[PDB]
């Protein structure tokens, strides 16, 4: 009955991607193309943007854009990865803590474990590394191999999953090189791996157009959701009984585990979605369409063939640039939009 039109509150330089601090609603980390990322604070007085620190990566002895950023769960540390494969660890104030260099290809995913002592990193060539992030040492290295997928995930304080051949998902324990199990079901590269630490279920998405929910540490999946007609680009848990996904088919779909069925969906026919992100409170889902428009969907009533209510939209006819990434601040009142070429934008999300 009313769609909000979002406004920009802060203009950024061009950014490749960004991620807000998990515990401080005012701190944003963003990667840039010139082998550098920055930590910034955004506070209202209007809105003021202040750079906290520069997180620079040297060019290799031999383009080197920052391709990945990941805050620790406690929000005190952050890992940045660049095109040449190097990873650097920093404190939230900017101090360099450690240099973790082993990958030789662009970093695509970095996941921190529960207590902030280990991370799993994976590059475009699917080389996956388990690091003791404090000592900066390589504990395990995996080369299971086109792309096998672009995500990895921790499923316990000492257990994790990574994409394997032919759509399989391999399960590992920190102290063992041999997989403890294999999750077989997908028929294409793994695009998303999200573990829910409350219901203890793993959500996976694949280029095969399906989502799977896994309970067992080996074997078949608990749920398999068909519906998307093209690759799934993003997927998230919505509480403990639902999952939401978006795809290149231009649709956003909310699924029910309790009823094993599609609960609701919204679509912009012919307009692919490049990325989707769930808010901290799990009540809003923001997606970036190929046409440069950002739609924020409201899941509130659905959580209290149905359509997913459109809460707000961000767009303008002054440029036709693509949006490659978006991120929510922890309070859910700001979203950082990363355009492919033009300046980034921080937009306010009304409550």
């Amino acid at each position: 009955g009313f769609v909000k039109i979002l406004k920009e509150i802060v203009k950024l330089d061009n950014i490749v991607s960004s991620t807000w601090n998990p515990l401080d609603e005012s701190i944003l980390a963003y990667g840039e193309k010139n082998s550098v990322a920055r930590l910034a604070r955004i506070v209202e007085t209007y809105w003021k943007l202040t750079i906290i620190a520069e997180l620079r990566h040297p060019f290799a002895l031999s383009t080197n854009q920052v391709t990945c950023l990941a805050w620790s769960h406690d929000g005190n540390s952050i890992v940045t990865g660049v095109e040449n494969g190097e990873l650097r660890l920093w404190n939230k104030t900017g101090a360099l803590l450690n240099v973790l260099n082993f990958h030789r290809a662009p970093i695509v995913s970095v996941k921190w474990n529960k207590d902030g002592t280990h991370i799993i990193s994976m590059d475009v060539e699917n080389v996956t590394i388990l690091w003791n992030v404090i000592s900066g040492t390589v504990m395990q290295h995996f080369e299971l191999k086109g792309s096998l997928g672009v995500d990895v995930e921790w499923v316990d304080d000492d257990k994790f999953v990574i994409p394997g051949p032919k759509g399989a998902i391999f399960v590992y324990q920190i102290t063992e090189k041999t997989p403890t199990g294999k999750l077989i079901g997908h028929h294409g590269p793994i695009s998303v791996l999200e573990f829910n630490d409350t219901n203890k279920l793993l959500l996976s998405a694949s280029d095969d157009g399906t989502l799977r929910i896994w309970h067992g540490g080996n074997g078949n999946s608990q749920n398999c959701f068909y519906g998307h007609s093209q690759s799934i680009v993003s997927a998230s848990w919505v509480g403990d009984d639902k999952v939401i996904s978006c795809s290149m088919d231009g649709s956003v779909r909310l699924w029910s585990l309790k009823q094993n069925t599609l609960l609701a969906l919204s679509i912009v026919d012919g307009v692919p979605i490049f990325a989707g992100r769930i808010s901290q409170d799990g009540q809003k889902y923001a997606v970036a369409f190929m046409d440069g428009q950002v739609n924020v969907y409201d899941l509130k009533k659905l959580n209290s063939p149905l359509p997913i209510p459109l809460y707000a939209s961000y767009q303008s006819s002054q440029d036709n640039d693509y949006i490659f990434d978006l991120s929510w601040n922890c309070a859910g009142n700001k979203i950082s939009v990363a355009y492919s070429l033009q300046e980034g934008s921080v937009v306010a999300i009304p409550g």
